[PDB]
């Protein structure tokens, strides 16, 4: 129903382009069937070789904290963490380090960075925290530095994954042993979304990703108005490759692909992971294709168009003439692939200090009530196993982090589990890190770390302990992973227990959250023996090293919340997760355009912690609300360019131009210094509109007392925009809309009301 | 009576602490007598009633021989143990003074400590003998000398203990009464029948050292000897340490040790404790019923009297009159036994954790190394134990004597033993914290399996996983053990055993590092040659991993030697060294004589896997140049206090602890590193039935450098060359040719000569 549209090179691929034109042109059918499937390797996959033209096999691999199943690297922190430092410096950073790490290893194709599939329609997610922000213009700012500082390490992005991916319960990756398939059991879960909805909050990253120059985007494992993704005529050939103009390949998810001819005709162009697997996840395409194309029902046009759109990003990331080093570590697994691992070193001087930084600038003060900062406490404890070591070592949870028993004590979460955690080289304990500064101090300190419930003794040991100490930390956790949800927002192992027991028996109980998402402590947060609660997310390798200095007050905390913290499950979006035994299991989006917080704000829920919530130890003020519109300027930066319409267009301009700026300042009004996240949040008018949406963010660094500091945020039409159904384009309503400046999404002092003309 | 109490006169250095103790024990009533002499309720171990009417304050006594026990705000020192394998004369008296100091700073008179030859070692299962040193009455005598001196140079009185024949832990058998139903209708103490030679050639060494030192108490034991009780024995108390040794201090009862009021008077008891604490129930002999046996005349007020002047000397001679220790404000008996609450006081300075991590770095010993150390910069790093990191309940967990932990907890590291002789800890630093550490330095990987390996889902699996690609393994172990049981065998504690098999199967590059209170059975892995090195740490306190680490990596070589012997089997040692039984007289007979440990081994050809003295370096050292300076001698001068010990060769003038020759001997540093060398000297003393030989001297020589030398030197002592005459009651140089040795242990010992006295 709706054609693909040829590759061009777009942008800044043209000459790319041309030499994968030529070099396709050259190619046997036996040809472009092997670079279009995968084979068995060392990596997630492995694209087939085009060995008489010196087109070498591919290495695809996970994941989006870094090459995941290998050693020698370094355990960064996740996305969740990184969109909490709401800094943009960072963001790039991290995926520059990624990158340098990826290439290093000898990856081609990085699966990485999640960029707004899943965006957040559930709290529950599995796999949330591997994205960043639950609001599609920051997933979209952060999405766009990610691309960019992986395809300047020089790796090729797989930017993932597409569309409305937003449930890991009934996702059904194709499966097929024995002659018995996941289709004799199960379709995959259908997400039923309207167009609206796809224009506003679902397609709004991947728009960032395609202009950050994404070279690839995975399609995803579940329907679309019962349409498998992977094969969805509307979602990649219109969608994605037309509206977006997407230049680039779409790879299978790994049992993402269901069937041969439609995925064919329908967008996809590489399928993975092919031979790999044993063939266990589908091998549609192949040989299989072969036959397709001489049989005369799949047309070698289209075959050839995917084989450009793969070797366009290998020509324009050079890597022929600079190829990767070799891949040396099994990171598949025996029995599925036998094969010995080598040895490669590749962590750099920088990367830790990097991964520290992050960890220091994500860290959210939720709670004081003036406990923080530290002073010099001279005897402290600390309850939990999340504040050292899993029992059995940093990388017992094997090559996904998810093979340790339920009851394990898995250590601090310094990531979660699936396709994109990472192994580890060491872990810094918020123990080890905490003593180093009570020994400075001459202070004495005790952790109980087994599990309070089950351990015979500790329920005593807890309570001998604690009544004497100046301080007492609890470190919690939640582990979760891709391949299902959380049941609920309940503390993972012992942690409710550890709380139940840490406010009996002491009065300055300061709680440490390490995890994927929102956890529930309405139990406790309110009791006035906990002084201080902090969400310090998936921090990575330097766990301990990067909390301990903002707790000492050498830094302070600057962390806001990138989602919304909701004192309920029941406060969310309805129907999160879809439990069903139907052969055809439905999620309909009915709720629209309404996901996080602008689901509270428009049932005016009051969440307990809101979107881009994060205390200091310091207070700014906010004053001098300026709109400049005198302040434009073209978009000349993107690298690629989509074909998004609208109604303004005139021949030269673009959906993303910027057509004004704002201004606020920000004064330092405390007692300590501090850095400081201003957001800008817009009203647009019309019917069943957000009350208000995120459209920029700005964070000040080390704003000294009494200071002050001009803080701005360009407005591109987009930001200002609504996609009309009807007219099939974006266009800027007349009408009132109003424009907030403030320190979270609820706490706004600055407003204002632009009518456009 | 047969043995009769010679009275206090002061000794050489306490004369005038005894002229004002005399002073204010003329002025008291039988009342305060019988208050004085008698432990009273409070916050410490134990409490002597005040003197109010006089101004004397209550006396706390605390334990232990680790520093002051129950207490926060101090440091966890390593155990005696750990500072015999040191060598370190230095090392021995700097470790007392820092107790000592800490001691002081948190309001004690008197500590109980050190411990000084009792227990010595006649079995190596002594669930106690960690708290002691050396497996040898020369080395403990040495080391107890030192240790008394650096207790009372920082201004607490000395307690040590135990005299005498305290050689095991089994059926010690404390006096306990409660509910009208007592230890005496079950099973009385362990009898120590030892003779006359064994007693002074071996149980007394040591003590004479302490009393030379000028140890301001002494505490008696749990043991009866020859079917006498210890608190109460004449022969023991009266005579063989007031007369003999001219001990001019008190005696103190063990807790539980006193079982009579009137024995306990007459034969040589000073101090009664507990008295009233723990509520009467370790017997409560004196107080009131003193007050009655003077005040009726079965008891002379004249002893009485003594007993506080002896008590009385210690105070005033380390000026706790005028400069009074500040309160002691910790509850250390704990709730409900006493009820009350704790105060906090800080008492650690800087200077005292390098201290203790110097310690740990000088006495780690090296038993096996094939290739693998030093280490250089290995890049993966695999570590086996739940030795390497934390008791999972906290350091201080297991309570105020480190033995309430169930039967199965993860203790952690190994830094301290169980009992009185435990302290507290105000933090452990890991061995898995030290070595991850030097890792990052050499951007290095290190993976840690530290849960129970037997019974933790998943833990044989992660050990499989992780050990075949490291480049080296390291594996720890650990063995607890406690005051008031005897170890079963040499077993490993924990899944020790389950962790060597599991890492020899998966690893070609084993280091085992031992934290330890004794001996322990390695023999199924010790000769695999994926084990390529064995060290033994012991007890090292609170600097566990930072002490060892540096060791490993090669800054600097390791330098330590065991202080006993490491057998192949129990089956080895001294037999019947811990008796097992339910007759109402349980009895332990020495017939062994003086050959207890090594002299044991040497005496029925016995070969040991590791002996006495023994420990590698990275370099190695040739001995050579032995000279034995016949005009090197010279009196003593310089002891605290004389013992009026008889021997044949007085004219009035000398003494038995004259210098009476120096022996020399030459060591230079053979091999390719820098390193530290233990120099030994053993005697083969003619006569019958005599040691093989007998150690009696050392001598440290400290960071030798490559190809250079050093003379070591061994002041030999008239005492160091004689023997104890049964017959004639006192000691003398026999005649005959005396073969000394030198070497770098007692089965190495490449340099030898004759001496002949007539
Ligand atoms: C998954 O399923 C959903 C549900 O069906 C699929 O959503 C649909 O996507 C379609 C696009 O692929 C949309 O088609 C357009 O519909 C326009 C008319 O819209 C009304 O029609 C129906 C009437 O029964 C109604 O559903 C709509 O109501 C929704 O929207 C309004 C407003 O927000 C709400 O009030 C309601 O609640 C509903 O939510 C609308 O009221 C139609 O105008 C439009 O027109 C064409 O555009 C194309 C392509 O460029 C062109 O070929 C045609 O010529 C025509 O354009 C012409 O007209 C305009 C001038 O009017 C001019 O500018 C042009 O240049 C040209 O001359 C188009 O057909 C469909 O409405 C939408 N439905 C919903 C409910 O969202 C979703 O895409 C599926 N996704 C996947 C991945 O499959
Ligand atoms: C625990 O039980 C043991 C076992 O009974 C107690 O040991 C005993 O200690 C006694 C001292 O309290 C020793 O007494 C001395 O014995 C001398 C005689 O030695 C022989 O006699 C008996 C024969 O039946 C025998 O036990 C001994 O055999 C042992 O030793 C030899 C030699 O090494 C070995 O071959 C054997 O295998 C045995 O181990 C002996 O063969 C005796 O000369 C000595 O002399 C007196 O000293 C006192 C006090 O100062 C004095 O009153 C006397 O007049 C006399 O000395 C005078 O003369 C000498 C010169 O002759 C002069 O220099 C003096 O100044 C003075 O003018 C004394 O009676 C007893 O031998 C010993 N037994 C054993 C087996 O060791 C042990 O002490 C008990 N411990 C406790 C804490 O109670
Ligand atoms: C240390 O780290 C360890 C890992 O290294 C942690 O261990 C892992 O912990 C996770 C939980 O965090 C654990 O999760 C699985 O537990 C069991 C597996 O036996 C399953 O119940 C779980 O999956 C179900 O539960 C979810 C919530 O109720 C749900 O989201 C999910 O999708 C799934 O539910 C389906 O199954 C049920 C029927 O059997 C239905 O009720 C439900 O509707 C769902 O139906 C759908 O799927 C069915 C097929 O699966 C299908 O038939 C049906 O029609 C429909 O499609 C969950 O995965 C891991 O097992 C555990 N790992 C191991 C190895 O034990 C550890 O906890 C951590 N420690 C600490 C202290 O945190
Ligand atoms: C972690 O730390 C904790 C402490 O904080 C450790 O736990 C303690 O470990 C000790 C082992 O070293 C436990 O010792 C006792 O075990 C039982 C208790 O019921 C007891 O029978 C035993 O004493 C007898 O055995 C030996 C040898 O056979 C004798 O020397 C001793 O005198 C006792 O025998 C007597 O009784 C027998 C008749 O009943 C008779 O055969 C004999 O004639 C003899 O007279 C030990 O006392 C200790 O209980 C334990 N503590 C607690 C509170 O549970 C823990 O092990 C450490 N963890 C690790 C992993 O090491
Ligand atoms: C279809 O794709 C497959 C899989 O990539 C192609 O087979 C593989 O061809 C490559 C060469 O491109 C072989 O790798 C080379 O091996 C040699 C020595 O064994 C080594 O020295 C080179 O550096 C290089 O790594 C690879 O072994 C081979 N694998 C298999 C299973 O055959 C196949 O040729 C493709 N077909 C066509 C028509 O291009
Ligand atoms: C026999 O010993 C008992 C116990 O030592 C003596 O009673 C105690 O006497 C002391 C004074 O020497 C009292 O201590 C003081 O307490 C006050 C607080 O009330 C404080 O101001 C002082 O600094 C000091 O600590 C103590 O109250 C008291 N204890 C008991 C249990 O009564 C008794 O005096 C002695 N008998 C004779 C005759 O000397
Ligand atoms: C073309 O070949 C394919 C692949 O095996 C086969 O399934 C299909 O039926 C063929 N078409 C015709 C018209 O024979
Ligand atoms: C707060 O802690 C104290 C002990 O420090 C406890 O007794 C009190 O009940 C606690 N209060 C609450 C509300 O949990
Ligand atoms: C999804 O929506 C259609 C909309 O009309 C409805 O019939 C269906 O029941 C809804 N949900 C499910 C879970 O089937
Ligand atoms: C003296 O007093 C004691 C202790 O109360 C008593 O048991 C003993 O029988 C008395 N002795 C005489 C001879 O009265
Ligand atoms: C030494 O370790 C290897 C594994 O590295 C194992 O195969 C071998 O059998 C071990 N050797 C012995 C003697 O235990
Ligand atoms: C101990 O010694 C004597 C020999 O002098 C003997 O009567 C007794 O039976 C021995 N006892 C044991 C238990 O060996
Ligand atoms: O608890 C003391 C134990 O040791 C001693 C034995 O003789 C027994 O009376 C008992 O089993
Ligand atoms: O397991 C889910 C992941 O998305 C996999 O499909 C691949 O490794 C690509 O990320
Ligand atoms: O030093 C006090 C303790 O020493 C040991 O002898 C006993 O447990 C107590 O007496």
């Amino acid at each position: 129903q709706w054609p693909a549209p040829l590759a061009n090179g777009g942008k800044s691929w043209a000459s790319a382009f041309k030499k994968a034109k030529a070099t396709v042109t050259e190619m046997t059918v036996e040809e472009l069937a092997n670079i279009t499937s995968g084979v068995i390797g060392l990596c997630s996959g492995v694209t087939g070789a085009v060995t008489r033209l010196g087109i070498p096999e591919f290495c695809l691999q996970d994941g989006p904290i870094g090459p995941r199943g290998v050693h020698g690297s370094s355990q960064f922190p996740a996305g969740l963490t990184v969109a909490a430092t709401w800094d943009r410096t960072l963001m790039y950073a991290r995926a520059r380090g990624m990158g340098q790490e990826f290439h290093d290893q000898g990856v081609h194709l990085a699966l990485a960075p999640v960029t707004g599939g899943p965006l957040g329609r559930t709290p529950l997610n599995g796999r949330g925290w591997e994205g960043t922000f639950a609001d599609p213009y920051a997933c979209g700012e952060a999405s766009y530095l990610s691309v960019k500082g992986l395809t300047d390490a020089g790796v090729a992005t797989v930017s993932k994954h597409w569309i409305a991916y937003e449930q890991e319960t009934s996702r059904n990756l194709y499966i097929d042993i024995d002659g018995v398939s996941q289709a004799d059991i199960q379709l995959p879960i259908s997400s039923n979304v309207d167009d609206l909805t796809m224009h506003e909050l679902y397609m709004w990253s991947f728009a960032e990703a395609v202009r950050a120059g994404t070279n690839h985007i995975m399609c995803s494992y579940n329907r679309i108005n019962n349409t498998h993704s992977c094969s969805n005529a509307k979602g990649l050939n219109q969608l994605l490759k037309t509206e977006l103009n997407f230049q680039g390949g779409v790879v299978s998810n790994w049992g993402g692909q269901w069937d041969s001819v439609p995925a064919a005709e329908n967008g996809l162009d590489v399928a993975m992971p092919g031979k790999g697997f044993l063939g266990a996840l589908g091998d549609f395409w192949g040989a299989t294709l072969v036959e397709l194309i001489n049989n005369g029902t799949v047309s070698e046009d289209l075959v050839r168009d995917k084989a450009v759109r793969i070797l366009t990003g290998y020509y324009y990331l050079g890597q022929d003439t600079n190829p990767p080093p070799p891949f040396v570590y099994n990171t598949i697994g025996a029995p599925t692939l036998n094969a010995t691992s080598g040895y490669r070193n590749v962590r750099k001087p920088g990367t830790a200090e990097l991964i520290k930084e992050i960890g220091s600038a994500s860290v959210t003060l939720l709670k004081n009530t003036g406990s923080l900062p530290l002073k010099h406490p001279q005897r402290i404890a600390v309850l939990g196993n999340d504040a050292t070591y899993n029992v059995l070592g940093p990388n017992a949870c094997g090559l996904a982090n998810s093979a340790c028993d339920i009851d394990n004590l898995n250590g601090t979460l310094t990531t979660g589990g699936g396709s994109g955690s990472a192994l580890s080289p060491y872990t810094i304990t918020p123990l080890e890190a905490l003593q180093k500064r009570a020994i400075e101090d001459n202070a004495e300190i005790a952790a109980v770390v087994a599990n309070s419930n089950t351990t015979t003794g500790a329920e005593d040991a807890i309570a001998a302990l604690l009544p004497d100490a100046d301080v007492t930390f609890v470190f919690l956790n939640r582990y979760s992973e891709e391949g299902a949800d959380a049941p609920d927002f309940s503390l993972g192992g012992d942690g409710d227990n550890l709380m139940d027991l840490a406010v009996t028996y002491s009065s300055n109980v300061v709680v440490v959250i390490h995890t994927t998402g929102v956890v529930d402590i309405e139990k406790w947060a309110d009791n006035p023996n906990v002084t201080a609660i902090l969400v310090a997310y998936l921090p990575g390798q330097e766990a301990g090293n990067s909390l301990v200095p903002v707790l000492y007050g050498d830094v302070a905390p600057s962390g806001k919340l990138p989602w919304t913290w909701g004192k309920s499950i029941d406060d969310y979006v309805p129907n999160g997760v879809v439990y069903t035994d139907a052969y055809s299991p439905q999620s309909n989006f009915t709720e629209g355009v309404f996901i996080d917080y602008r689901w509270f704000d428009k049932m005016g829920i009051t969440p307990r912690y809101e979107f881009g919530f994060g205390l200091s130890y310091t207070t700014f003020t906010y004053s001098n609300l300026i709109v400049d519109h005198g302040r434009w300027a073209k978009d000349y930066s993107s690298v690629m360019e989509t074909a998004e319409p609208f109604a303004e267009w005139d021949g030269t301009n673009s959906l993303y131009d910027v057509i004004f700026t704002v201004f606020a300042t920000i004064t330092n009004t405390g007692n300590l210094t501090g850095s400081e996240v201003a957001q800008l949040y817009i009203s647009i008018p019309g019917d069943n509109q957000p009350v208000r949406q995120l459209r920029g963010f700005d964070k000040i660094k080390d704003l000294p007392v009494g200071d002050s500091a001009v803080v701005t945020f360009p407005i591109r039409r987009k930001d200002v925009s609504s996609w009309s159904v009807v007219d099939q384009l974006w266009y800027v309503p007349n009408g009132d809309f109003l424009i907030s400046v403030g320190g979270s999404s609820r706490d706004l002092p600055l407003n204002t009301t632009w009518t456009p003309h």
